C-alpha cells in the first residue's frame, strides 16, 4: 500500500523542504474526477480519476481507481493505476459512454523531493485551495501502515507541518461548491 | 463500419481461401462484461477485453460498443484492467474464444473466417462508408443464413435453451 499523509503548507514549509531535501522534479497535474453511474462514490469513499501529468516537456496520463481509506490516521488506500500511453481522448469518451460523469477537475503544481529511500515529499499548489505538502512511502502489509504513518507524520512535523488533512483535494473543493 | 455476418462451414471457408488474399490468422479470447447497473443486453451495448494472439505475440484491447465504438490497446498491466473493471462493478458475462482468419477482398473490404468455440463457423464481412454489396459477396460464397446477433448473444441464447 502507498501510505500517504497530507498537511496544509505555506511559503515557510515549502522553503524548508527546498533547503532540506534533494529536488527531483516539478509536475503540473490536471485531474478529472468521476462519479460512478450506479453508486455514490462519496458514500463508498471510492474515486476514479484521469490525471494528466506535465513535466520537462513531457506529458503522462494515468487512470486511477482508489479504494476506501483503511487507516484512521492517514489517507492510505488501495489503488489500481494504469498509464494511458495513447488515445487519451478515447478513455475520456469510454468513461462518458459507460456513465461515469465528471464531478470536478483538480489542477495543481507539484514539486517532488527525495526524503529517503522510498519516501517522497511533494509541495502542492492546488488551484482553488492553496498550498499543501504530501509525503508517501510504500509498505507491503496493511499492518505495516501504522508504523509508516508514524514515520511520515514525524518527518512532516519536523518540517513545520501542524494541520494534517485526510480529505482529498476533491473533497475539499466540493465542500466549497 | 458496415458489417454483416453469416453462418459458414468448411466449404464457405475454403472458397474464401481460394478467392481472396490471406491477411492474417489470429486467435481471440473476448471477455464480455455486464455493466454495474445498465443491462447491456437490454441497451444493446457491449464492453469487452480482447486478447489476440498472432505472429508469435499477444495484443490486448478494451472495446466499447454503443447501441458507435471506442477501442483502446492495453500495452501493459492487463491484470490491472481486469481488476479495475471488477472494482467498478463490471462482471464477466461470458468468454468467447475463436480463431479468425482475415482476408482482403478489395479496397476497403475485408472478410473474416471465424471458428467460434461452442458455436461453430461464421463468416463476417466489413467495409467503411454498402450492405447489398457485402451481402452479394457473401451470398456468392454460398452463405444462406445471415445473423445480426453477436457471438455473445448467440452463446447466451444457446445456453438458455440448452438448460
Amino acid at each position: 500500500y502507498e501510505v500517504e499523509l497530507k498537511g496544509y503548507a505555506n511559503d515557510e514549509i515549502f522553503e524548508k523542504v527546498r533547503e532540506t531535501f534533494e529536488f527531483m522534479r516539478k509536475e503540473i497535474h490536471e485531474d478529472i474526477y468521476y462519479q460512478h453511474p450506479c453508486r455514490d462514490f462519496s458514500k463508498t469513499d471510492e474515486a476514479l480519476r484521469i490525471r494528466i501529468k506535465r513535466f520537462n516537456g513531457h506529458n503522462e496520463v494515468f487512470l486511477t481507481y482508489k479504494g476506501p481509506k483503511i487507516d484512521e490516521k492517514s489517507k492510505t488506500r488501495l489503488e489500481i493505476e494504469v498509464e494511458i500511453q495513447e488515445d487519451v481522448d478515447k478513455y475520456f469518451e469510454l468513461l462518458d459512454r459507460l456513465g461515469f460523469k465528471e464531478v470536478l477537475k483538480v489542477v495543481k503544481t507539484r514539486e517532488k523531493y527525495y526524503v529517503e529511500k522510498g519516501v517522497t515529499i511533494t509541495l502542492d499548489e492546488v488551484e482553488g485551495l492553496g498550498k499543501f505538502i504530501e509525503i508517501e512511502t510504500l509498505v507491503k502489509e496493511k499492518d505495516e501502515i501504522p508504523e509508516a504513518v508514524e514515520k511520515l507524520e514525524k518527518i512532516l512535523r519536523e518540517l513545520g507541518v501542524e494541520k494534517f488533512e485526510r480529505r482529498s483535494y476533491l473533497e475539499l473543493l466540493l465542500e466549497k461548491r
